[PDB]
């Protein structure tokens, strides 16, 4: 037989599924949940042996270990430890598409562990072994004897032992295939990797067992009274003598307990079920659940003998809430929510897809200190430790079937198949029976990306039948088929309608309102943060907030999917799609998180902390109005910080306590500022402080933040009589400024200052020049490639019309002596096959002080796309050690994404103003610059800026992050006007109209001066 | 592998499902339906061996025949050859309630067939082998080598043999299994056979080929346009070459036509459908489909080529019809349906569970000559040919999944078990895609008896999607879950509710109107006939007429499932469970049919053939009111004769035409009568009789009738005053009378009529007395038996109220001599261990012309169970050839039982005044009798009759109708009153309160002479 090319064999004699067991015998440490003597732990050091084919594998591997064999960690993915290579592939399968066929070479992973068994296990009992995850499917043998097989690289695999075990030495086998029929409906974005991934255990236990148990709260009007419903289900000899005892805990308090036989109700004509028992506890003024307040109870579940023997206890964490959808909108506790979400793969760059507690903790850490609120199992049940961490910390989860059949040719063609229901079935079934006691899932997903077929109506109809309680959604095929109770939309931008046939993506507040729609709106998918992205995100945070029935959406998506490689010299390196030799790839597409595959931020997740804020702000005169967005709890940890000041100098401060009901508001009175003489303007800023540290956040950490311009003093006072007039010297090469120690050179024959001197040293390695383009940013490239051009793509509009090689023709070039002042005029024409694109006009104005005031007026052509920016650079031969300017910051901001930087004055080491994207492009721009400091120079004006050591050319010539070279000096880039960097997807334009520079004609003016 | 012990796997290298093929290769010969050389047919003769078990076959018989082995014909069971016994059992399992694991005793039928192959066929193509019929699972050989598995008793297994196939001699070998997982959802109350029992073929399809086709028919407003819809689907190299011509035919003339290349619409992201295509064909003014008028159309899918080269051509009957629920109603082309059904089991006594087409048309002729239009495949998808059959005769079908649990505990242990759901989708999904073209298919059923689990309602939703044409129903659960589009009780009620826990049978009427409820009501299962049965079936069609949403139900059932069984004489007997040492077994519970296993008619079919007439009738004056519950047909083939008779003497008749609408009425004027001068009661008698032959019906055929009193002159004219009289003879043990050489004996000791006199030859053979019992009927019994008493049953109330065994106390016996008469005046007491039960008070008068007048007058006790009868029984010397009589007839018909019935004289020979039910009880009686002829007898009165061979004693003593013996003369039971036979359901008191003896005072009074 050949099982993993058969999707009609999904499993061989494994067990059913069910929530977490753990089997204790003393129900104290079941209410505790402190550790189970009778689950143990198998992780650690296996004996593992690669090979091509199953066919390759040696007959003698059943009963004997090899020598060939190498010492590895369990659990692993085999491609971490080098034995094969990782693949990235985001659409198109990794294999060809021949279902149910793999390819005949199929890496074969062999495990095998040489372990221990008591006594006490094999005298009475079950013991079983539990394979929480398995890529992508396995054969298993025990003490050489077959046990059975599996599928479903997500979801634990079950197999029962105790009639293969013997006391001490024992030897596992366990054959796992990289391919399998699995593997079509595993074809998720994501890398393509194989092993026994997560945990392995054994657990022991009764033979008389809890085989099952189900918990459930329902709720009065007004939430003040609730049932809790828990049906349990038994294995093994149904006696009289039996009883089930389900006891609900706060902390230390027992708040209910209920005890019956077994024998439930009459279901049929046949009677009902006789091993099985439904206890209803009531529960008075129940502390509810919520992301915002994670309040939980304890249920002990005990198997027990009616004179008080026990049996066995299993046991969970209980949180009462209530998830419906009434009236189009889908409620927590009868509240509307707003999902700040994100979608999650399971990633590490050392280990691959093996999840860990300290980086899932790390992950909850981060996404919750950054005003996320829920999560999506994109695309895969998760680490079982996730769904326990979601109902402490407090994060609404989306569980998602492992359904993945993105690269069939139509998408839909397994899952309208018949034949393929089963192993479809199985996906969703053996993940709803293992997570549905987790208060912190409140959807069920279908899946992703697998079209609309009748499997998903059928599957549908299935959940909503066992599960009342969550709401299913779904989006392939058009987003709001029959087979979801939510639109769930993947990039679906707020106000631009891009009408697919078939399968359109309407503007999201359209969407809500088409003839006969009522459903909520939350997009599974929004939000591309590939590379420098992120742009437009207020949009939707807007339009979130306005329409009632948008709901939020999932921000795709965490974390960059890079993986660490070694150079040369032992140094390592972030690493994508085709680095492994790996081929086909999709490149870079594998890094689209709003962190960095180490959990370091990418500046946009900055942005999103902003727009998730769970307090809104309006000014009117003095009053701060303070709204908040919260549903359940009060502002009972947090504090208004507020400072008043002057172009970076501080006025006034102080702190309001936040007292503020939930959907409630206050009006806090900021006290008579005290205005001030010199000129400038005033910039209000208000910051939510949380004084006291939490189970996610420290002391002090700031959960909001706002600005405001308040009055402004325009400068009406002009600088002294100057104490000098410039000196020209005229070459047929060259203008020549000259004033005190300080030294301009203007080269005739190109139009642009060449040179400058203070004292005597150089400033310049590069003349100051106009520039129109960038490093384009991976939303500027989109999916075009060089053997695959995407006309359409913004890169190559550029390209195409000339704008990366068009030449500067000089058309003016003149100097005039003033009565105080030397004036420069020039003039170029930027041109490409005959085609003029940009002219641009300049006057540089030299005066007595040692200023040089830069006038630039830009002309577009029309019929050309619209320039990346329109600015100047050059490369200064000075290397300082910090930036300090007068403008949005800290962080890197841009047009379109810059809501999250505030107005102050900033000083940062020349390092942090580069953004190192794994895939290097325009970065570290700072928007709305009034002044910029680097070294012994200062530019005034009103203009966006990046200094770094690394030129627009070798960022736009390099493909990865690690092999930039710092250049001699430090390029810098002043524009007056920047394009915005888009995202709502990164496959095609997505730069809304407003944020491209099409105004035909562009003004912009600065002053270069020494400090 | 043990393949049979695995619900996972209930295929291997089996392909997929879809409507029948032929691979036409010429498409004339497509359109005409002819036969096709690319479909072989393999019945016949085969090879066969018995094996106790799989393990017990030699492995030599995989590449020879076995020298013991027998020749046998194939489709056949072999429990019909004798290889071991059928079993018949109801609910409880023929195997151990284990799942998923059978008997390790499991009978093996091996089979095997040397055939040759076309040269051809070798050269090219795909041969298939397809297996419609193989009970309950099988493996597959050919030449040797192993080609796959299959399950699923009652739908086509398909496999490829291309690639096994060589020139010569080939040989196939198919391993049949008794028992398998497969088994447990074959649960269905019936005969368990196995083996080979439906055809056996083989198909050479191209390899570029038609593999799946859709037909459907959507119209416009009223029905006078419509758009036929193909999708056709391919497998093969895609050529642009390629195209689809779907060609609809009306006889010889094309009415519409459509051609197209291959690739289908978009359908989501990533296309569409390469390899489909669909057609719309435009169709002005349909003739329609339905059971009065099944309008016929033939399309022809043409796979050819551009230039017009044919590759192959698939085909079907189409039929434009429209199936909604709207509002409440069942609609069929926009007219609420009126289900006049009946279940139908694939059954025969002689070959088992194989069908033929002979039996399939005769079953269909028998059911539309009784008024049925509609059947229920119970339940199990049936044999290719009777949904042939039943497009072109005109039957409503409802199309059912082979699923039935029944004798789980509960009943949906499996169908809520998600670990079963995909066992259990093959079921449903390969019925729809094998039927769904079908138009006589009007609705989709789940399953019947598995409860109501969550795998229903996926699979439910998998067809609504898949098909809207179709409702979907099933009956578990409730007969209300959210699993069926229409309540469908089993044995519900006309009035009376059977408030059952959680699964009640509500009062059918009660029902509909229930809190919130919409949905119309069709009983799957009603009026269950068994033996004598059927009582109570004018109630349902009466409440049918009334409430719209009450839309009919299917009777339970069409035949009995006796098999032919032989003495050591060699003579042939019905036999039933049991009878072939199957135990535990059901006894007589398979024979619930309207007609016996040889299609001979019950009683019971000519009751239901009245109640299901088309034609209503109402009286008027002279005027008769005719009309129509046709929906679509005009009454073209159908005229009245109406019949007026004076207590069975014909007075006048005649005939009318009839020119009635569908839903239309028609009035016809009676020509006034002679009034007859002579004393008597007048009726009326009105048939309905076509004229014309059809392809159902014989001409002359008889569809209605319907019966009215007219005008009544009572009798006021005295006999003849007699001039003779009646001499006395008074002795201690005895009175005796004598008039003539008639001559009446009283016995004073027991005060019955013990003996009577015409000459020397005497007149009775056992005394005339009370009768209060009757031998009790299969609804009187239930589900009692000796090992385990029903107490409930009406038979274990009467024994255990002792009317069994209650003996005659006399209270009274005295003789006086009249004027012109001597009048004999008794008094009897029915005892039981001192409780009387009943009372009778007689008095019998003989006068001077020989007339024995008695008068009759019983006390029935009012705590004591109601007796099955008041009348008198006695055994007669004589044997006469007929019996004419004037009353209901000529049918057996009981008090709730006698609406076909017909007032009129009536003359059978004796044999017909016993009906041969397998399990003898009271039968042949006739009400409502004014006169009643039997050798030189005469009885006068109003009185119900019974007159056979067989005692009372005898038929409650006898279990099978064989073993019954002719006693000497003849027992005569004439009744003043007869209980109901009841018959909603069979398993517990059913007779209806209005046809109880408990009104505890009975009249009645008899005339007897000697004509
Ligand atoms: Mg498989
Ligand atoms: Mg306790
Ligand atoms: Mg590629
Ligand atoms: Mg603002
Ligand atoms: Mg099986
Ligand atoms: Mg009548
Ligand atoms: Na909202
Ligand atoms: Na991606
Ligand atoms: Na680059
Ligand atoms: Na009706
Ligand atoms: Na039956
Ligand atoms: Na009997």
């Amino acid at each position: 037989r050949r099982d993993w090319e058969n999707p009609g064999v999904t499993q061989l004699n494994r067990l059913a599924a069910h929530p977490p067991f753990a089997s204790w015998r003393n129900s104290e440490e079941a209410r505790t949940d402190r550790p189970s003597q009778q689950l143990r732990s198998l992780n650690g050091e296996w004996r593992f042996a690669w090979f091509p084919a199953p066919e390759a594998v040696p007959e003698s591997w059943l009963e004997c270990d090899l020598p060939e064999a190498d010492t590895v960690v369990v659990p692993s993915n085999w491609q971490m430890h080098g034995y094969d290579a990782p693949i990235y592939t985001n659409v198109t399968y990794p294999i060809t598409v021949n279902p149910p066929f793999v390819p005949t070479e199929n890496p074969t992973g062999c495990y095998s562990l040489t372990f221990n068994v008591d006594e006490s296990w094999l005298q009475e009992g079950q013991t079983r072994i539990i394979f929480d995850g398995v890529n992508s499917a396995f054969h298993l043998w025990c003490n050489g004897r077959w046990v059975g097989y599996g599928q479903d690289s997500r979801l634990p695999s079950e197999f029962d032992l105790s009639a293969f075990l013997r006391a001490g030495e024992n030897r596992l086998a366990v054959m796992v295939l990289r391919w399998s029929d699995g593997s079509y409906l595993e074809d998720q974005d994501m890398w393509r990797m194989s092993g026994i991934f997560r945990d392995v255990s054994l657990l022991h236990k009764p033979t008389t067992q809890i085989s099952d148990f189900h918990v459930a709260t329902r709720f009065n009007d007004d939430f003040s009274r609730a049932v809790l419903e828990a049906e349990v289900q038994m294995c093994g000899e149904l006696r009289d003598y039996l009883r089930v005892t389900v006891s609900l805990w706060q902390g230390e308090t027992q708040v209910a307990s209920g005890t019956a036989p077994f024998g439930g109700e009459i279901i049929d004509e046949r009677g009902g079920y006789a091993d099985r028992v439904t206890l209803r506890l009531n529960v008075e003024n129940p502390k509810l659940w919520s992301a915002e307040i994670p309040n939980l109870y304890r249920a002990v579940v005990e198997l027990h003998t009616a004179d008080g023997t026990l049996i066995e206890a299993e046991a969970c964490d209980v949180g009462f809430r209530e998830v419906r959808i009434e009236n189009g909108l889908l409620l927590l506790n009868g509240k509307p929510l707003l999902i700040r979400g994100v979608n999650r793969h399971e990633h590490h760059p050392l280990h691959g897809q093996v999840m860990d507690e300290q980086t899932m903790v790390q992950d909850i850490l981060l996404m919750k200190q950054n005003n996320f609120n829920a999560v999506r199992c994109s695309h895969y049940p998760n680490h079982p430790l996730w769904y326990t961490l979601c109902d402490r910390y407090g994060l609404y989860v989306v569980d998602e079937a492992n359904i993945v059949t993105h690269g069939m040719v139509p998408m839909n063609r397994l899952t309208d198949d018949p034949r393929w229901l089963p192993a479809m079935s199985e996906r969703v079934t053996r993940m709803v029976q293992r997570d549905r006691n987790h208060p912190s899932v409140i959807i069920w997903s279908l899946g992703n990306e697998s079209g609309h077929g009748a499997n998903h109506d059928a599957l549908y109809r299935w959940i909503k039948s066992v599960d009342p309680s969550r709401p299913v959604q779904y989006e392939g095929g058009g987003a709001d088929t029959t087979a979801t109770d939510i639109i769930c939309p993947m990039y679906a931008r707020v106000d631009e309608d891009q009408p697919f046939p078939a399968v359109p993506k309407w503007s999201i507040k359209k969407w809500l309102s088409l003839p006969g729609e009522t459903r909520p709106l939350i997009l599974c998918e929004y939000a591309h943060a590939m590379g420098n992205s992120l742009g437009g995100f207020a949009k939707y945070w807007q339009a979130f907030r306005q329409y009632p029935r948008l709901q939020g959406g999932f921000v795709w998506d965490w974390v960059d999917q890079s993986l660490i490689k070694y150079d040369e010299n032992g140094n390592p390196w972030s690493a994508y799609g085709g680095d492994f030799g790996d081929t086909p790839n999709d490149r870079q597409f594998c890094m689209n998180g709003l962190v960095f595959a180490d959990r370091t931020p990418h500046p946009a997740l900055t942005e999103a902390k902003h727009q998730q804020q769970f307090f809104q702000f309006r000014l009117s005169g003095q009053t701060i109005e303070v709204t908040s967005e919260y549903l359940f709890r009060h502002s009972d940890n947090e504090l208004l910080h507020w400072m008043v000041a002057l172009d970076g100098k501080p006025l006034a401060s102080g702190e309001v306590p936040l007292d503020v009901a939930p959907q409630g508001k206050q009006l806090i009175e900021l006290p008579e500022l005290p205005q001030p003489e010199s000129a400038g303007q005033l910039w209000l800023t208000v910051r939510v402080v949380q004084p006291n540290a939490t189970a996610w956040s420290e002391a002090g950490h700031i959960s909001a933040w706002q600005q405001w311009r308040l009055a402004e003093n325009l400068s009406v006072t002009l600088p002294a009589a100057s104490h000098a007039i410039p000196h020209l010297t005229t070459s047929e090469m060259d203008f020549c400024i000259e004033l005190g120690n300080k030294r301009w050179q203007f080269n005739r024959q190109s139009g642009f200052l060449s040179q400058m001197w203070i004292g005597d040293k150089k400033q310049l390695l590069t003349p100051l020049r106009d520039q129109f383009t960038r490093a384009p940013l991976d939303n500027d490239i989109g999916v075009s490639e060089a053997t695959r051009i995407d006309p359409n793509a913004w890169v190559e509009r550029w390209k195409a019309a000339g704008h990366y090689q068009a030449e500067a023709a000089l058309l003016q070039c003149t100097a005039d002596t003033l009565a105080d002042a030397v004036l420069i005029t020039t003039a170029h024409a930027w041109q490409h096959q005959g085609k003029t694109l940009f002219i641009s006009r300049k006057t540089y104005r030299i005066d007595g002080s040692g200023q040089m005031a830069i006038t630039v007026d830009v002309e577009v052509a029309s019929d050309t796309p619209h320039p990346a920016r329109i600015g100047l650079n050059c490369q200064l031969a000075q290397v300082a050690e910090r930036v300090n300017w007068l403008g949005l910051g800290p962080q890197e901001n841009y047009p379109d994404r810059l809501t999250a930087a505030c107005f102050d004055r900033w000083d940062l080491p020349l390092s942090d103003m580069y953004t190192p994207y794994v895939f290097p492009s325009e970065n570290g721009l700072r928007c709305g610059t009034r002044e910029l400091n680097y070294g012994p120079h200062q530019w005034r004006g009103d203009f966006q800026f990046n200094i770094s050591r690394y030129s627009q050319q070798q960022l736009m010539e390099t493909s990865h992050r690690h092999l930039l070279h710092a250049e001699e000096g430090t390029w810098l880039n002043i524009d007056g006007f920047h394009m915005g960097i888009g995202g709502d997807d990164s496959w095609s334009p997505s730069v809304s109209a407003e944020f491209q520079l099409s105004a035909g004609r562009y003004h912009y003016q600065l002053v270069w001066c020494q400090k």
